[PDB]
């Protein structure tokens, strides 16, 4: 017997104790070795209710990631509660590694194995495990990168689709590589991302179709963000310690629904910290080719309001709350207390 409960989880990884990479260094001092031959008990005739949108596991991982950044990612100047904090801002080795989240004694992690589980409600196929799968603390907006792919069909996730204020998480079932590089040799901040239009449009089309299922076959329209912080209006992400801001206008136009889509990007030193604690300035980009090939595994969308009296539903690429990023990977997990 067991009950839904919250407890201080611990982490496990395969970090190398000799790596200068921030993630490795952190996990080396904050995590333990992974279990080479882990156990998993499949519960037959068991029905458990999940709720990705209200899961303490998310908050905890958020706290870890924040800690990892507070230790190995301090900017030159930090702007917070009216205070100005200045400190060294040396270049570092940056490349996220898988992080497993585990439960201590007396607790276990229930895992939903339903093919098309949307993150909320009852789960038919439930199993018990000590740790989750390896999850990369990849911070980004608009597009989810290097995540996990859905098993069968594309999955739409939301605490409440009827509410436009609630973020939407599109879980892709097929990856779409995005090639981002900052050429060695002008403007040391000019960058770009290449994407196979054929693949992207094919996926985006499938996304629209699935969205129709949840919106009564209403016409699905994509549009670029109305306004706000650059981190939201643009696909922001971190590549090798450098912050990339990419214009995804070409990615979200309802025309191609063929060639290589080239997105205009720029490395920003001044940024609005995702921790939501003001602004911060980092050092200039390093020299040489700055390349990062990532898998687009999910999309963060925001639905426009005031469309109830129209046959259209407008979706725009959003983001900001990194917690949603962790949800897109922890949706199938929940902690329970064993008697
Ligand atoms: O300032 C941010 N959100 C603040 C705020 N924005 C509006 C929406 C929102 C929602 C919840 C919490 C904060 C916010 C932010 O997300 N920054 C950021 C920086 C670097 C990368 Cl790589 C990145 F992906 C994001
Ligand atoms: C997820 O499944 C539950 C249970 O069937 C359902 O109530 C809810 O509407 C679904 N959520 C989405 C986003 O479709
Ligand atoms: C999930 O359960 C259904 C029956 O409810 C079963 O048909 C299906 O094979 C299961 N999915 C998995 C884990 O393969
Ligand atoms: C990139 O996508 C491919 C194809 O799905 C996958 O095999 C590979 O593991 C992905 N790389 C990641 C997630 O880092
Ligand atoms: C992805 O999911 C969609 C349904 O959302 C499905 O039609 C399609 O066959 C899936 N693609 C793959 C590669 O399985
Ligand atoms: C979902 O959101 C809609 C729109 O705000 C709201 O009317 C409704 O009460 C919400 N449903 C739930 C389950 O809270
Ligand atoms: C990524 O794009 C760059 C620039 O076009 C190219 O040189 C490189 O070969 C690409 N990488 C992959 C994995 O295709
Ligand atoms: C683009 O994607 C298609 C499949 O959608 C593939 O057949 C083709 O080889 C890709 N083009 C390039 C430039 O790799
Ligand atoms: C969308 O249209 C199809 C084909 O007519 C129909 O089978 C399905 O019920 C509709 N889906 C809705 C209205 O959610
Ligand atoms: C984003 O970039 C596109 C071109 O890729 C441009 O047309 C558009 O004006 C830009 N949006 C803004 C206002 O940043
Ligand atoms: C839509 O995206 C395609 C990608 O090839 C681009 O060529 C086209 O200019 C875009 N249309 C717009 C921005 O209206
Ligand atoms: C995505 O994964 C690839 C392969 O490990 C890595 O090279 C790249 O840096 C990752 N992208 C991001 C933004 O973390």
């Amino acid at each position: 017997v067991w009950k839904d409960a919250d407890t201080t989880l611990f982490c496990a990884s395969d970090a190398k104790a000799h790596e200068t990479e921030v993630h490795n260094v952190w996990a080396t001092h904050a995590c333990v070795p992974t279990d080479p031959n882990p156990q998993e008990i499949h519960l037959e005739n068991v029905t458990e209710n999940f709720n990705m949108w209200k899961n303490n596991m998310v908050e905890q991982m958020q706290e870890d990631v924040i800690s990892l950044w507070d230790q190995s990612l301090q900017p030159c100047v930090k702007l917070t509660g009216g205070s100005v904090i200045k400190q060294a801002c040396p270049k570092i080795s940056f490349d996220p590694i898988p992080i497993h989240y585990c439960t201590p004694a007396g607790y276990v992690i229930l895992k939903c194995n339903d093919k098309n589980f949307n993150g909320t409600g009852p789960c038919k196929n439930v199993s018990s495990v000590q740790c989750t799968h390896g999850i990369k603390p990849v911070v980004s907006t608009q597009l989810l990168l290097n995540g996990s792919l859905a098993e069968e069909e594309i999955i739409i996730r939301s605490e409440n689709l009827t509410n436009n204020a609630k973020t939407i998480i599109v879980h892709l079932n097929k990856s779409v590589e995005i090639n981002c590089t900052r050429p060695s040799n002008g403007d040391i901040r000019k960058a770009y991302c290449e994407i196979n239009g054929t693949k992207w449009n094919k996926v985006l089309k499938q996304v629209t179709e699935k969205l129709k299922e949840h919106f009564n076959n209403k016409t699905i329209i994509f549009q670029p963000p109305s306004g706000g912080d650059l981190e939201i209006t643009m696909h922001s992400f971190n590549c090798r310690g450098e912050f990339f801001y990419c214009n995804t206008t070409q990615l979200f136009n309802n025309t191609c629904i063929n060639g290589t889509i080239t997105l205009p990007c720029k490395i920003k030193q001044i940024i609005n910290m995702w921790q939501g604690t003001g602004q911060a300035m980092y050092a200039p980009p390093i020299d040489g080719k700055i390349n990062c090939v990532s898998n687009i595994t999910g999309i963060l969308l925001t639905r426009d309001g005031g469309a109830n009296n129209t046959s259209n539903e407008t979706f725009r690429p959003g983001g900001g709350n990194i917690k949603d990023n962790w949800r897109s990977e922890l949706y199938k997990y929940k902690v329970v207390q064993i008697e």
